[PDB]
This record gives structure tokens, C-alpha cells and sequence, in this order.
């Protein structure tokens, strides 16, 4: 449709923005909308009482925390909203492959934004852990040894292997400059979520293989 050169104008502005990238007011409104209606006409109600609770959490989060004072409600919001069951339509929105949806790419520019948003004291330095179910000609396909990855997904990671983890088919190891955490703004804080925005670059180092899980252990290190 036109969803797909949204798409690529969405991601020709991630990499040329970079971390400047900011929602506007409108994409914002249609980030509301897409949140609100993303089930259906029949859960709009209940998904509004979700959004209006959110953005209450919100704007009293920035109360609590004048660090965020000049970070966009609703950008947040979106931080709250990834760590719900929602990040499945917008994890890969960006992914080559991907048939692109219009709340998907709503969802992305918020989260997006508040990534870059955020102050930098929200940054984790240090190893990252994720798990992902995914193919072996999935993991050619994006990662090499001694080659730079560009990720084209909202890349999920955690600051522990806590309770939340469960051992999966893929696992990394990311070395975290600017990975932002986002505990603080999800559902389930205790995860300590680290989610790097599509267009960061790593310099993967290693790819392990075992017959055990996890099939590939990718060892990579965010670079600017």
C-alpha cells in the first residue's frame, strides 16, 4: 500500500536523524489512536482506560522525576506500552521483510523518539542479555563474525539473567553503551529491560554454536 513507503521513509529518517529522531504532535495522535483501536472497535473502550492510565502513571512519573520533565507523555507512554503484549506489532515493523502496518509504524516513531529522549544517565553501560526464538538463516542473514550489524528491530535485552529469563535458541551477549533502561516505565520493572532503538550498529565479535541450546551464541558491541 502507501504503508510500505511509509515504511522506508520511516526508516531513511531513523538513520538520518539518528539520535535526534523526535515524534511530533500529530504522530503522537496517531500513536493514541493506534494503541486505542490496535484490537479492535470492541476493546476501544478498555484500551482507553489503558492509555488514560498510562498517561496519568506518566506525567506523574515526570513529577517524580524532573530529569524527564522535557520528555513527551505519550513518548513514554510507548515505553509502557512496548513491555506490554503490544511490542509484537512493532518489534520488526522496520525489518526488510516485514509487511508493514499502520500502527505499527505509529508505535515505532514513539518509541523511537523516547529512546533518544531519554537522558543519557538512563543509558546502561555494560552486557546485556537477550533470548529469542529465531532460525539459523535468520541469525546469517543479520549477524556475521568481525561485521557490523545494522539493526533494522527493536532490539530487547536485559541488565540480568533474573527470573525473567528462560533459556532460547538465540542468545546474545551485547556490550551496551547507550542502550537505554526501562524498567522504571514498564509493567514489570523486576525484568530490567534494555531496548536499543532500530538503527543501532554493532560490532559483532563472535557467533558460538552448540547442538544445545542456545544453537547460537552472538557476542556483539554497540558502536556509535
Amino acid at each position: 500500500s502507501d504503508l510500505i513507503k511509509q515504511k522506508k521513509q520511516l526508516w531513511q529518517r531513523v538513520q538520518h536523524d539518528g539520535a535526534q529522531f523526535r515524534s511530533t504532535p500529530e504522530e503522537r495522535k496517531q500513536f493514541k489512536t493506534a494503541l486505542i483501536t490496535l484490537w479492535g472497535e470492541q476493546y476501544r473502550p478498555e484500551r482507553q482506560q489503558r492509555w488514560n492510565g498510562m498517561m496519568q502513571r506518566m506525567a506523574q512519573m515526570k513529577w517524580n522525576h524532573p530529569e524527564l520533565k522535557y520528555m513527551a507523555t505519550e513518548d513514554l507512554v510507548a515505553l509502557q506500552a512496548w513491555t506490554t503484549d503490544d511490542y509484537e506489532v512493532v518489534q520488526d515493523v522496520l525489518e526488510k521483510e516485514a509487511r508493514p502496518t499502520a500502527h505499527g509504524l505509529a508505535f515505532a516513531k514513539c518509541i523511537i523518539s523516547a529512546l533518544h529522549s531519554l537522558p543519557e544517565e538512563y543509558s546502561y553501560q555494560g552486557t546485556v542479555f537477550t533470548g529469542e526464538d529465531q532460525l539459523p538463516d535468520w541469525v546469517s542473514e543479520r549477524y556475521q563474525e568481525r561485521s557490523i550489524t545494522t539493526d533494522r528491530r527493536f532490539f530487547a535485552a536485559s541488565e540480568t539473567k533474573n527470573a525473567s529469563w528462560q533459556g532460547m535458541a538465540v542468545e546474545w551477549e551485547s556490550n551496551s553503551t547507550t542502550g537505554k533502561r526501562i524498567s522504571m516505565f514498564s509493567e514489570r520493572p523486576n525484568e530490567q529491560e534494555v531496548l536499543f532503538p532500530p538503527g543501532t550498529r554493532f560490532q559483532v565479535t563472535r557467533i558460538e554454536e552448540n547442538e544445545t541450546h542456545p544453537r547460537l551464541k552472538i557476542y556483539q558491541s554497540q558502536i556509535a
